[PDB]
């Protein structure tokens, strides 16, 4: 599908294949000792098997890049114990409760929330929220009388808890940042 590079031109997150497995670049370090030959260290994951590596690469030796399958999808039904996800084209993805990490903790039903799934081969590789999302407090305790110059807990509709803003009333708004699971602001 992509034609070969070298060595040198790859970046984290780009995935090469060795041996035909597709393994996933964590990490490269490019290396020049004065006028020899340059190397690449990689730290690498097998996408099919999880294993984990780290070796060198003479800069320009060749590997083939692969090409991950991305689609975006919302999210359906839950199924049990699969995950409903579908696409554009209403084609349905039944997805394992082990391939939602950071996804999980936000999934509500009827969410419309558009998630990249990532594939290869139809395997699914990863699942990811918007970097911002929004959600309404189910639950939250009326602020604390008394200061010193922060937080309170707060549920969603989901039963997920989460440190919000001490202003933040039952039926709000909040923008959430995905990446961390934290509070940002209300909306």
């Amino acid at each position: 599908m992509a034609s070969m590079k070298t060595a040198q031109e790859f970046r984290a997150g780009q995935v090469a294949n060795i041996n035909g497995a597709p393994w996933v670049i964590q990490k490269a370090e490019f290396n020049k000792s004065g006028r020899n030959a340059a190397v690449v260290k990689m730290k690498l994951k097998n996408l099919l098997t999880g294993a984990g590596t780290e070796t060198v690469f003479k800069a320009d030796d060749k590997l083939e890049p692969i090409i991950l399958d991305r689609k975006e999808v919302t999210y359906s039904y839950f199924a049990d114990p699969l995950y409903v996800f579908m696409d554009s084209e209403f084609n349905q993805y039944e997805i394992e409760k082990d391939d939602l990490e950071g996804v999980l903790t936000f999934i509500e039903d009827g969410m419309t929330d558009i998630c990249e799934a990532v594939f290869y081969n139809d395997k699914v590789i990863s699942v990811e929220l918007p970097t911002t999302i929004v959600r309404q407090i189910a639950y939250t305790e009326p602020a604390v009388r008394g200061d010193t110059s922060v937080m309170k807990t707060a549920r969603l509709n989901n039963g997920a808890e989460l440190q919000v803003s001490a202003f933040c009333e039952i039926g709000d708004s909040i923008e959430i940042d995905t990446r961390t699971g934290e509070y940002k602001s209300r909306v």
